């Protein structure tokens, strides 16, 4: 047919684009390549948050600080976990599916889409053409140049939620966020967890407290870390053994019962064409927009994790809205992505938003920090758990914060304060005029904000 | 030609935040305490009833939990650890607090109840004492009720409570107010029948109809029994086994019980000092009266704190000691800010307040327009398993700013930071809707909750 918006995915943008297109009277189509609702939903962060949830129960039964307690926590049946976990991201994408019934206007094709033209794709052999297109394809797991990962064994963040067998030991080779949070995951549940990258620094992108802090958490707990590692190659043996490679000048190797890939997320690009509707790619696979979302083609944009932006999935939606208002309706909104939280759901909890210190200094600003040791915050003192800190990126001149950094237990629910901060430029003394309820994490800001002579 | 520049009466969180601030001004003070040093909080309070519900949170999810392949479990509790472990932990933080008996080498730390002989002096353990300005800080202390029976019996208080190293087989609690809720529902989850009794007959008569709705279906499904609209008439006692109760509704009931915890009020400690020697005004409810700057009828005498019968928590103790001081020495008229006071009931779920609510907001003459959010709605709260709670949002039908956020959540108090900060700043639902929300947060209620304006 000839669509007047037709979105290749069905992700947080595409559904966010597709609802603001319906408000504006669109014929949509929906173009999904395999199981509705992207990775979110299925294979993203809903399992993992609350099988983390899980993990973090059994883990304070099993270990905790108070004396008086008698409390345990015998083995995992994961089977019952995974069973459960699909049992919620089933009823959830249930809840998401209120937009097919409803909203009446767009249709759902199934199929693989790619580009053959400047105005019309083709998908399970059929042609489609449309006015206007949105490409929200999202990003997959990426994988590392190491020699033997090729014939192998290996999970990946979409795997390792589907394993039902909890591994004796589990090796972990990446530098990003999923690694941590799947890791402290199985770690949690009752295995010897050892994580492996190239970087020197856990979380190379933050501040040098925020890494330093979260590492000494993490081998506090128990987990094993293996920085400046040289990945040479890996080896199996019989589906009950692994390896590793060199690390500070001397060959080490790892062996393992299960290994886990969380490299990066490269955009799924290859399948479209895009050389055919003439969008340009950039160095990292990606696809290339403007302030408004547009490609190099006019007529088509772009949205979520195929565009390098934060592969998050609140981004995604804000873009998909604001592609469609630019598209369809007009309305010249840029993209503003200059404040966007990230929340790192360990334990404790790594969360940024703003500036870091050598971003503040990088931009210009005339910076002033305060770091906070965790151990300052009543509250945790009472929950007998001070491994964290609370880190302050201000303008000297103008007092505006510029960034906040948090490492501490539900410290995601403290970050939006900070936001609220830094987009409407409060400042360290409009952090100490507000009264902080005393003995929760948010007080922690507040403390932080005391701190400047 | 006077022994002190400022004199305060007390060594709670009003008491040290003005000795701070008035050692800043480079004056002498004195710190006049009767008891232990550090007030309610850093003792008897909030730090003692917050790590024990912590641990009682543990145990609780230890032995119930919504995740089905978790094999936990949690064995009786040996409840004189907890209790000595939170004493080495209140001892260990008010050592911390004694930093400022360094650090702050000006204020000199006297011992003794003071009482007042003049309008200028005071006297302390036979010695007396003249001062440029004083502070009164005095606190406050639990309040018993007037009913028949309860003045000779073996009765526990807030204080008393958290030093109880015996875990009653039932306790009942008698108290509308939060800490009632607090010390119940701990013991509760160390494995307690507990039995809430109040005369209001709405959970927190003062907060919103959704919030007591909502806070209450929470109490009643983790298995606390409530006693709401009763008359107490008269409570019993034999052997040091039993306890009782009084009517409700029309029919005369009783309630036994191992243990009586009484959560009434708290009543300033203003008896023993004497103020009508002084010239200080008190009040109906037997507390100190002060203008907007702090001062009393005196002009040389000031007051903060619970004494001064306002938001009773610690934060604005320290806050009202601060400006006090500030009013005090160095002459700045400054008037005391309690327009956007946080409140916190650390539940679970926790209750937290911020700003007004909609019967409020109309009476003070407001377009009200509200948003209410059922906690099913928040992706952490499902993910979570956990789902009975709720967001409120009273906002200005004109201005779109907001002026109260209601939310009964896990780990609330840490999201109505931000709601401070909303209220507080005059932000806006617009603006909460153009902020980015971390998905699976219980902050992002907030903005779910902006997204319901039609
Ligand atoms: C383990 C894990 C945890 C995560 N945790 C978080 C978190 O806590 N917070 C957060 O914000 N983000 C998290 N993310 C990332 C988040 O899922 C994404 O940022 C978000 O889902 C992006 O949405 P999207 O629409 O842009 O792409 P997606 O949601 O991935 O949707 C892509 C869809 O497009 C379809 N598609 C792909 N190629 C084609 C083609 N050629 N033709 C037709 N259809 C195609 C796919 O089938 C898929 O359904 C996590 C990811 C993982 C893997
Ligand atoms: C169980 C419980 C839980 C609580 N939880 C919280 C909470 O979570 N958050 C919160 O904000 N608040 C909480 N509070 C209240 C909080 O502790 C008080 O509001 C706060 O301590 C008030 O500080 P203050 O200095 O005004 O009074 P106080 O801290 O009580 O100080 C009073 C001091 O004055 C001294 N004094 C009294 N009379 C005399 C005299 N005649 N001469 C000399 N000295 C005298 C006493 O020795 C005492 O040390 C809680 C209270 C209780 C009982």
């Amino acid at each position: 047919d000839n669509y007047d918006l037709l979105i290749i995915g069905s992700g947080a943008a595409a559904f966010s684009s597709a609802i603001k297109a319906i408000e504006y009277g669109a014929k949509v189509g929906m173009i999904e390549r395999g199981t509705v609702g992207g990775t979110c939903v299925n294979i993203g962060c809903v399992p993992s948050k609350t099988l983390l949830r899980a993990g973090e129960i059994i883990h304070l039964s099993k270990d905790n600080p108070f004396i008086g307690l008698q409390t345990s926590a015998g083995e995992v049946d994961l089977a019952s976990l995974i069973t459960q976990k699909d049992k919620l991201v089933s009823e959830l994408r249930n809840q998401k599916y209120m937009d097919l019934i409803d909203e009446y206007n767009f249709d759902l094709i199934k199929g693989e889409a790619k580009f053959v033209d400047a105005s019309t794709v083709e998908v399970n052999g059929a042609k489609l053409s449309a006015k206007r297109f949105l490409i929200a394809t999202g990003a997959s797991p990426s994988l590392p140049q190491i020699s033997g990962l090729e014939k192998m064994d290996y999970l990946t963040s979409t795997t390792l939620l589907e394993l039902k067998k909890i591994p004796k030991r589990l090796t972990v080779i990446g530098s990003g966020y999923i690694g941590m949070e799947l890791g402290q995951l199985f770690h949690h549940l009752g295995s010897e967890i050892t994580l492996m990258q190239r970087s020197e620094r856990l979380l190379k992108e933050y501040d040098p407290e925020i890494s330093e802090s979260v590492e000494k958490a993490l081998i506090e707990q128990g987990i094993n870390l293996v920085k400046g590692a040289t990945f040479e190659r890996v080896e199996q043996s019989g589906e009950i053994k692994r390896v590793y490679v060199t690390v500070n000048g001397s060959r080490e190797v790892i062996e393992s019962d299960q290994l886990l890939v969380a490299t990066g997320r490269k955009p799924n690009t290859d399948s479209l064409n895009l050389s055919a509707a003439g969008v340009e790619t950039g160095k990292n696979n990606e696809i290339l927009i403007n302030d408004f979302g547009q490609t190099s083609n006019e007529k088509i944009y772009a949205a979520g994790d195929v565009t390098l932006g934060p592969q998050f999935v609140y981004v995604a939606a804000y873009e998909g809205g604001i592609i469609t208002d630019n598209a369809i309706g007009g309305l010249n909104k840029k993209i503003d992505l200059s404040v966007v939280p990230a929340v790192t759901f360990t334990n404790p909890t790594v969360a940024t938003v703003g500036l870091t210190e050598e971003q503040a200094k990088e931009k210009g600003y005339d910076v002033k920090t305060s770091v906070l040791p965790l151990d300052a915050v009543p509250r945790a003192i009472v929950n007998r758990e001070t491994t964290g800190v609370f880190k302050l990126v201000a303008d000297a001149e103008t007092l505006k914060v510029l960034g906040v950094h948090i490492v501490s237990e539900n410290a995601g629910d403290v970050i939006y304060a900070a936001s609220l901060a830094v987009k409407f430029g409060l400042t360290v003394e409009d952090l100490t005029e507000t009264l902080a309820p005393y003995l929760t994490m948010a007080e922690g800001l507040k403390l932080a904000a005391l701190t400047f002579d």
